């Protein structure tokens, strides 16, 4: 909130939602892996692009 988040964390957030497929369960957790850090927080939208896709099978 303060000094646990800077940068990344919020170009992370709009990954960790990156598309429709996803946006329910994985971003609960990921949405608050970015809060923790913005180091981490890459790790929430690198996967944020898996995840969706994890759950995507549309085109």
């Amino acid at each position: 909130m303060y000094y646990l988040v800077v940068n990344k964390q919020q170009n992370a957030f709009y990954e960790v939602l990156n598309m429709p497929n996803l946006n329910e369960d994985q971003r609960n957790a990921f949405i608050q892996s970015l809060k923790d850090d913005p180091s981490q927080s890459a790790n929430v939208l690198a996967e944020a692009q898996k995840l969706n896709d994890v759950q995507a099978p549309k085109a």
